[PDB]
C-alpha cells in the first residue's frame, strides 16, 4: 500500500502540473480570441458602412 | 496509510477530471478560433471587393 501511495502521489503531481499549464494556455488563447473578436467586429462595422455608401451611390 | 492512499487517489481523480474538462474547453475554443479567423478573412476580402465596387460605381 505504501508503494501504491507513492504511485498515486506522483500521478497526481503530474496531473496537477498539466492542469495548471493547460489553464495558462487557456487564458492566453482567450486573450487572443477576444482580440480577434474585436478585430472582426471592427471589420463588420467598416463593411456595413461600405454597403450603406454603396446603396446610396 | 490506507487513509492517505484514499485521499491521494481522490485528489488524483479530481485533478484529472478538471484537466479533461479544461482540454475539452480548449478544443471547443480552438474550433471557435478557427471559425472566427475564417470569418474575419472573409470580411476583409469582402471589404476590399466592395472598395473597388464602390469606386467603379
Amino acid at each position: 500500500i505504501e508503494s501504491d501511495l507513492e504511485r498515486a502521489e506522483e500521478r497526481a503531481e503530474l496531473s496537477e502540473g498539466k492542469c495548471a499549464e493547460l489553464e495558462e494556455e487557456l487564458k492566453t488563447v482567450t486573450n487572443n480570441l477576444k482580440s480577434l473578436e474585436a478585430q472582426a467586429e471592427k471589420y463588420s462595422q467598416k463593411e456595413d458602412r461600405y454597403e450603406e455608401e454603396i446603396k446610396v451611390l
